[PDB]
């Protein structure tokens, strides 16, 4: 599925992102639109031959499993093509636990290059929420 703008923000409040661990919700609405252009079905290869997956580029080393990671964890428990789904809920429980992780959204490079010190209120501006 790819998400409207304003579609993805109102599911991520209902999922309770708004804020969670500090982060606004257009920190995680911008996030999405650089990992993902806000389509679930999205993948792509990290260098190091692990892979990202669905609207919020969840990768395979860590956090889910695929079964051709060597070496990998599976940290959310899930398998990685259940990031795909159009229903979000396992990507925004599974961004629970990496947000929580110590080192904040600076795990998304994608919000660190392209997001982090910029006016992310901008992504959720014109959404009824
Ligand atoms: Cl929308
Ligand atoms: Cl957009
Ligand atoms: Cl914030
Ligand atoms: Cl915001
Ligand atoms: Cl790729
Ligand atoms: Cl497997
Ligand atoms: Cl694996
Ligand atoms: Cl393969
Ligand atoms: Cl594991
Ligand atoms: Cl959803
Ligand atoms: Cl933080
Ligand atoms: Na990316
Ligand atoms: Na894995």
């Amino acid at each position: 599925k790819v998400f409207g703008r304003c579609e993805l923000a109102a599911a991520m409040k209902r999922h309770g992102l708004d804020n969670y661990r500090g982060y606004s919700l257009g920190n995680w609405v911008c996030a999405a639109k650089f990992e993902s252009n806000f389509n679930t079905q999205a993948t792509n290869r990290n260098t190091d031959g692990s892979t990202d997956y669905g609207i919020l580029q969840i990768n395979s080393r860590w956090w889910c499993n695929d079964g051709r990671t060597p070496g990998s964890r599976n940290l959310c428990n899930i398998p990685c093509s259940a990031l795909l789904s159009s229903d979000i809920t396992a990507s925004v429980n599974c961004a629970k636990k990496i947000v929580s992780d110590g080192n904040g959204m600076n795990a998304w490079v994608a919000w660190r290059n392209r997001c982090k010190g910029t006016d992310v209120q901008a992504w959720i501006r014109g959404c009824r929420l």
